[PDB]
């Protein structure tokens, strides 16, 4: 069999190592999303529409180089790349922008950063990745600097030196996700005690249910060469096992001479790991972590991953205003991708952020029944399936729903067979 | 403690004291075991059902509207003994005694009518009696048949024959009473609706001291099946001349219960001795103390990684429903079903959360007594005019009778199993509902 | 050989889950093993003479029960002396003598903290040299403190093993089970004094605990009660006597059903088949993983060999484990981890060799030889004496595999080695 | 007692979690590695690491096995470089604390069959006295035979580590691993023969099965690839040192970092860094466990006394298992079963001092005072000197607790004793 199944089967994690066969070809679409780093490399409107093809889903602008005048021209670049593909709404791909900050520096939030900020909020940015966050007090300076109309964006914290590590659990607990930001983290702390740092930031995000980022250096020699080392293969692949939602790119896309190359190169990595991960100890644990709850999108999507499970299911179709019911379904890291069906352009953006969260923008006439409205919003999921690859004629899908409209209403799980 | 913290914080720290929930929160049998509690008081509903032979101490109508309130949910007739017209006055009593609470559909017990045959004695085959108390089986509308002697998969054919096209709905529960039937007991338990693990000819067929080993791998394999298992014979035979069991009958129930058993049975204890109803009463006692003893954790477990992978929708939300269920300590899983298939499905998963099955069929809601955790409801109704309708209706119905009844509360969640068409065999829905 | 692999339950022992182990139990695979769960009998009218305690012995009896709520300090005496003569009748052949153990049973402290005739009592018991005391409706710490000290300075070798008859013993086992040598869950009182249905909740939580602590649990009372009168037990009596030993205890017991009855020998030998039948369904691959799990890290060298021993023997399907002891000590240990293999205990100490039948699947051998000059000479033939009873009694043959278990100089505390030896 | 600063050291509060998960949530970046690196390190000797001075440094940095690659230079060349490593590494015999046996490593050109080059190579390492053979281009075990036809008369003790660089030798793996010492996990070629995606898929497969069949594996190139012209290591090269570490490798290597870089010393000291640190984050509990339902039942009583050793090793959280080993097999047992405690082997055979360093956690010690009379005192002679060496390195303190595996009489083969000593 496919997509490493003979090595899931497996009853021990070691005879499941065994199993791994390098023939055993990858089926399932790429969950881990790929952030590139756009620069003077990756900036033309012709590049990018490659790198979105290689498949780019989140586009980084760091604020520690260039100007607002410069990020302004890339951001509008990516996006006249994004929309040229929106003429084919069943195969329309969503890319998120994301601002990451200069940092504080020496001695709290930086003059600069207060200015970015507000650049960002102008601009329609979808996530912030706020450098050098040692405690909690930093997320709010940025969440505050982020104003009444920055409510939406998703603020992940990059983790990056002793105080960082330490106060994790405090900056976790009122960020939406993480970022290991290995580079600065390599020299604040022994290089040796990085993969320390990384493999236990993953597990906790994971457990937690946020987003985690695995960043700088994985393919480092690709800023120069067309392929990578067998370390840096090896890292990505790895970062992905640890648990990774995301994994980025910076030199590599912002200023290399294989930007796209890059991205492939992270895309065909990612799911070859994704098969690889043994799912029957993975889930177990994660379902054995989670906490017993009373809220119904909770209890919902714990029962869409097992029955999807139960049944190989292609994929789990969710319906979402802010990503939230997709978010949940992804934090027990089903085998099944998990197509959500938003109208929402700023949620299809920020669920990329989610593991094996495939994000769907919806742009048909409204049905006047909110029933028959939910029941085209499903057949979209199924069509674009479809023409995508994820569905075929005869496969099963699992169906997730709510009860009325508006968030924080999911509470229907089906079991649905394909045409 | 992180994974249940939130939810003691709603539900508080009484809750998770009883019904055995720091046992079943261990994190090893070992621990489960070392955390049991005398003072943890059962809470939930007893899901083990109880079959009483109906005999010269528990005939008449009162004392049966009395064995109902105790407990018994299935009523044997045991044709080794008594005569046709013995039997058929019995089953009139039963049935009297049933419709007497019929009044309030809102509280209504089924009670299923089972017959235990004589058996084929020294012959290869099919005994001409029990040809003729079959027939009267299905003539007199019996539920489901306790079949003696079943040795092969032959056995189980001719006992379906002999109940000709009107008992094709009749559930045949093969019973293991020999050394053949032990070893043969794969190709009997694929043809037959459920086993009986019946002890007392067991026990005289191979060595006693080897009984245990049989009755626990026969009940593994039918929880493995997803088919009923009936633990019988000698749970409380002191109890025929005494009003309190031994240290061992009360050992023996509780075991039968924690080794997976559906149904656990009473036969001189109900049918000739001068405590039926106590007999009753104990056997529900134990089986509510037992099946909160269970150690869930691991059973939902093993029986996930030995279920194999399955396309079949009412499987598939079966266990969608269960893992929704145990995620917020569901009060009830509410399943609507037509032959009681979609209830016994949910059934062999084991949730310690009582599946409430609302079903028009009254022959359904008897049989789906032979399904541990299953408590039926009969719907009177007539449809409404839209299906959907209907559909809403008979969850309500569910709500309000698990209101009633003690099972749910204002502020508990329940999980709602349904299907998207009329008829049989199209369950793929699962709802989770929060009661006001 | 295939054959091997098909007896004693071992085609379940394998399985994966605990659920396909059920699925795999077989009523044609053959217990092999000896006998490892001890059996109490009540001594009593039926049991009494000389001549049937012999018939007992020779069925499995390991431990003769007094009870001192019944008859005088005369007739408990006689029944000591009865044990005792049909005990060493059998003296004469040692590899193939059998210890028994004499145990007092309380009277208990009725409306009353200890008794006055349970100080009188305690005071026999010490003087006629029995070795385990069965305190009646232990109900707190201060209960056994009392027991220990009604003793006195020559009773200090007297294993006490508290039994629990009502509530308070139940909610305060923990601190009950840390000063007593062991329990028992005496259901009779337990039954009366709790609610009927929620004793076998009681039963499982105090084995558990047992199990946990490595200290001996004994289940009594009504196990085979139907044998009293009848030549066949019920089948919940059958079932009762298996999942005790699949619960945990160390022994199983008989009361009326030896003291008074008309089938003391036969409750004895019903005992006997169900135990080992029961023992080969014990399903080691999980029971083993959760003791090693919940048993802390340890720093004493007896525990650390006998954990070793025990994984050594699983590795290579050991036929018994021979353990050399002063005290018990180094047995009780290894038994602690619930290994298949029999741990065959040779000891000097008659006292030892009677008080270890309190622990799952210790085989306790009395060497009466005195000692060799050559301190290595002198454990290599109580060694050796270890190996001739077991081929003698079944336990072993030419080729099996035995670990080995001594210490490194004469004394009790002093086990630190482990060894692995074929069968000559 | 061990203190609460002991049970925060070596990642131990994150080795007592109950599943994977929450092991990998309590790694401490605080929690500071106090074993020894068990992870042997091979570094390639050539151009930049060559000279006796530089060699020193090498070993002092934490180099166990040099690496002759004859795919490059000549024999004159690599004899020179074998002369100065032998040196260096002499050097160090007039301080017990600082002399280390370092292994000989010959890694063939490669290849119809086996080349022409290749049997003179494969002459020049018997007549050079090599321990090791990394043999090229393994894709099936008549390939192995050939090469180990070569190592002729004189050279059978010589190990053969097979390195798989293309899709045969992948899909040919189990007949290799079978006839093959080892493997090398050859990375270079491998990411060039298939799709360098799936090169990770090959690695953690070869070192699982290599892992279940006890036999040593070694995970190479480019794993601080930068370090060639850089002082420094990229995140994705320490990431990448840690998880060969994790997947379960024995041995990690440096190739252009130490045969032609800039930074030979700087890049030795980094493995040593990361192994150390990756070391005390496996998750033993999960492994061992593992190792043990997946390894079969064995009636070979080396086997056997391992397992038992292992898990007396963590029973008591022991210092270090001794060992006495002629031929290195019983450190091999020891190590297949992953204990935390470091496996200290005492031998007299140099060869197989050098060659243990392929089995992670085994440190060599070369025992050379003469053979007592009485074997039972040249038996305690050789466990004294891994005691008093293990003083003198840190591994051991007095009131430690180790575990020591020896055999019932002299000669290879009759390993089947553990025994709990306490230093003092
Ligand atoms: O901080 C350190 O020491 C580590 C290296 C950080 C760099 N990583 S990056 O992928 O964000 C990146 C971002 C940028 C550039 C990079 O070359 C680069 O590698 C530019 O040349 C550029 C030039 C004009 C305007 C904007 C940019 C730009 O945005
Ligand atoms: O693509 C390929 O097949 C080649 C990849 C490079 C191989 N790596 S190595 O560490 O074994 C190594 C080995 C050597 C050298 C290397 O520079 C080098 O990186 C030399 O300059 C040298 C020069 C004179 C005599 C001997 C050597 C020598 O032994
Ligand atoms: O994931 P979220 O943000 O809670 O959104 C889920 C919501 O989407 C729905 O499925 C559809 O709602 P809308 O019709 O308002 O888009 C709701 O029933 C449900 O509450
Ligand atoms: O358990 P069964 O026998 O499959 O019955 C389940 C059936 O009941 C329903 O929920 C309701 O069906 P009806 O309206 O025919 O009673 C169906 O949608 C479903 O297929
Ligand atoms: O189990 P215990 O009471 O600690 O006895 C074990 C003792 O027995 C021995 O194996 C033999 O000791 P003796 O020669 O004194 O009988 C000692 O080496 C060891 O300390
Ligand atoms: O690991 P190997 O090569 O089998 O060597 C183990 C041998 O070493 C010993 O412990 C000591 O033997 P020697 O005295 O011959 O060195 C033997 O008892 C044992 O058989
Ligand atoms: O800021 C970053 O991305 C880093 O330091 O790795
Ligand atoms: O038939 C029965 O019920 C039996 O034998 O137990
Ligand atoms: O004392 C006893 O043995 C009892 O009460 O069971
Ligand atoms: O030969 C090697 O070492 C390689 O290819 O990695
Ligand atoms: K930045
Ligand atoms: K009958
Ligand atoms: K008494
Ligand atoms: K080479
Ligand atoms: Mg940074
Ligand atoms: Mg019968
Ligand atoms: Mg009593
Ligand atoms: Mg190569």
């Amino acid at each position: 069999q496919q997509q490493q199944l003979p090595a899931a089967m497996a009853d021990t994690f070691l005879e499941h190592l065994c199993l791994l066969d390098i023939d055993s070809e990858p089926v399932a679409a790429r969950s881990t999303s790929i952030i590139a780093t756009i620069g003077p490399a990756s900036r033309s409107v012709e590049r990018l529409k490659e790198m979105i093809k290689a498949g780019m889903n989140i586009a980084r602008l760091n604020f520690s180089h260039g100007s607002h005048e410069y990020h302004a021209e890339s951001i509008a670049n990516v996006r006249e790349a994004v929309e040229s593909f929106a003429g084919s709404p069943l195969s329309y791909r969503p890319v998120a922008i994301a601002l990451d900050t200069k940092g504080p520096g020496s001695g709290g939030l930086s003059e600069q950063d207060v200015r970015d900020l507000r650049f960002g909020v102008e601009h329609g940015v979808d996530i912030v990745f706020a450098s050098f966050v040692r405690k909690a007090s930093d997320v709010a300076a940025v969440r505050a600097a982020l104003g009444p109309e920055g409510h939406g964006i998703k603020i992940i914290s990059k983790i990056e030196n002793h105080e960082g590590v330490k106060r994790f659990d405090e900056i976790l607990e009122v960020s939406d996700g993480i970022m290991v930001a290995r580079g600065d983290l390599g020299i604040e702390i022994p290089a040796e005690k990085v993969f320390l740092a990384q493999k236990m930031m993953i597990g906790r995000c994971n457990l937690a249910g946020k987003p985690v980022v695995c960043a700088t250096q994985m393919l480092e020699s690709m800023i120069t060469k067309p392929r990578p080392t067998r370390a840096e293969t090896s890292d990505v692949a790895n970062a992905v096992l640890d648990g990774a939602d995301c994994i980025m790119l910076s030199g590599e896309t912002a200023k290399g001479n294989f930007p796209v190359e890059a991205v492939k190169m992270q895309h065909a990595i990612a799911r070859e790991a994704e098969a690889a991960v043994y799912h029957r100890q993975l889930f177990e644990e994660l379902r054995r972590a989670a906490p017993l709850s009373r809220d119904p999108t909770e209890v919902t999507a714990i029962g869409a991953v097992e029955a999807a499970f139960k049944c190989c299911a292609a994929a789990i179709i969710v319906l979402t205003t802010t990503g939230r019911s997709a978010q949940l379904l992804s934090r027990y890291r089903p085998r099944a991708a998990v197509i959500a069906v938003t109208r929402s352009a700023q949620a299809a953006r920020q669920v990329h952020l989610c593991r094996g969260v495939f994000p769907l923008l919806y742009r048909e006439p409204p049905e006047a029944i909110w029933a028959d409205d939910v029941d085209r919003r499903v057949q979209f999921g199924i069509e674009s399936g479809k023409l995508r690859g994820f569905l075929r004629v005869g496969d099963l899908v699992i169906v997730v729903t709510g009860w009325r409209p508006g968030s924080g209403y999911t509470n229907i799980m089906r079991v649905l067979s394909i045409s």
